[PDB]
């Protein structure tokens, strides 16, 4: 079985939930996830996890310290290191493939501006480390990424191009508007047809990136 | 005050939490967000939400009678109704500053086989509709793509190129690593020009899409 497991400030955010796909998964007995509160590894009464970057900038950076402890006792060297960022390397389906064959997830959620890069550096000395995006847009931490990698990985494990056009189910009117009649006929090969031209022109129209075309 | 309506059918999952960026938002009087359960607006005893695709083929399309009733209730003709979806648009950090000034954003959540495509025609004769993608790779539903849209949009709102390169705090030295010095140098300009060229290096190896 898969063993997950998340470090975060913001616990409950990410307590994992019955009604969702990575709640059946753990209902399965297919995945363990468990979630940690980094500020267990603190010392200090006020319990800090940051401070102002080195060389000055806006917002803060969090500390290597404590971040060292949680990964010493979470990690071995079995263990695939995920770290959400804006400036990863991109997460992509071959990548969910890829990870959802592994035995160990550590997901380390940190703030936009960054944990300090020690702490990457350090880890990889020991374990495999992947600094990932998501997609080109900023979110105050790594948490609601960190979601997403768990959604897209999860569904891929055993047990549990060019995009898609539309889709069409019962009644075949509705307001006055009908389902595509070749969809009605019962054709195979004149659906396949149709589906095909549909995708055509609607990767041309939002996404000529995946044809080998310039963006708008 | 900006409204955010969520359509799901796992309202457990998409509910606020308060110890999170949006629940600070909430807390804090800057939006209100509002969970619907889709099986509110079903017809039947088994609440059904999907049915068989027309033409054949795996999987479930959401209902139109269905997602047609729910729409009606909560959307007005000011709504941005958003639609996550792996055929959508982009969605981008310029899509995000556009809807961070919007009055009501209504976020459509499905499973990924979709929505019966009449449902989005037909609303889009009386509202804005957006059908937008937040990246390359699968979910069973939109429901993680909506926390993410989310999450990227209340940042933005009052109140709440290149890769970045790395950032340091304290210590100065740490498990044999030591900040580079040029950072505690004080020389502002040198700093500025050091951070370019890590920027530089980091998109080179990690996203040389982006030259
Ligand atoms: C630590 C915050 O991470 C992000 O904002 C992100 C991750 N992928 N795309 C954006
Ligand atoms: C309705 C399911 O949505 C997705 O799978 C998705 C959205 N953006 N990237 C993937």
């Amino acid at each position: 079985s898969m063993k997950i497991d998340v470090v975060t400030i913001f616990p409950e955010y990410l307590q994992p939930v019955r009604q969702s796909l990575p709640g059946k998964a753990i209902d399965a007995g297919l995945v363990d996830v468990a979630v940690h509160d980094l500020r267990r590894w603190t010392h200090d009464v006020h319990k800090s996890v940051d401070d102002s970057p080195y060389g000055g900038g806006p917002g803060m950076v969090m500390k290597p310290t404590v971040w060292g402890d949680a990964l010493d006792e979470i990690c071995t060297s079995e263990t695939l290191l995920v770290v959400p960022t804006p400036a990863g390397y991109p997460f992509t389906q071959e990548t969910a493939w890829q990870w959802s064959t592994e035995d160990h997830l550590v997901i380390a959620c940190g703030r936009y501006e960054g944990i300090d890069q020690r702490v990457a550096d350090d880890a990889a000395t020991r374990m495999r480390v992947r600094e990932v995006s998501i997609g080109d847009y900023v979110l105050n931490g790594g948490e609601a990424a960190a979601l997403v990698i768990i959604e897209a990985v999860l569904r891929l494990v055993p047990g549990v191009s060019l995009l898609e056009g539309p889709s069409y189910t019962r009644p075949p009117s509705w307001r006055g508007m009908d389902v595509p009649p070749v969809l009605l006929s019962g054709d195979h090969a004149k659906i396949a047809a149709w589906r095909a031209e549909q995708s055509r022109q609607r990767t041309i129209e939002r996404r000529p990136d995946l044809l080998g075309f310039d963006s708008p």
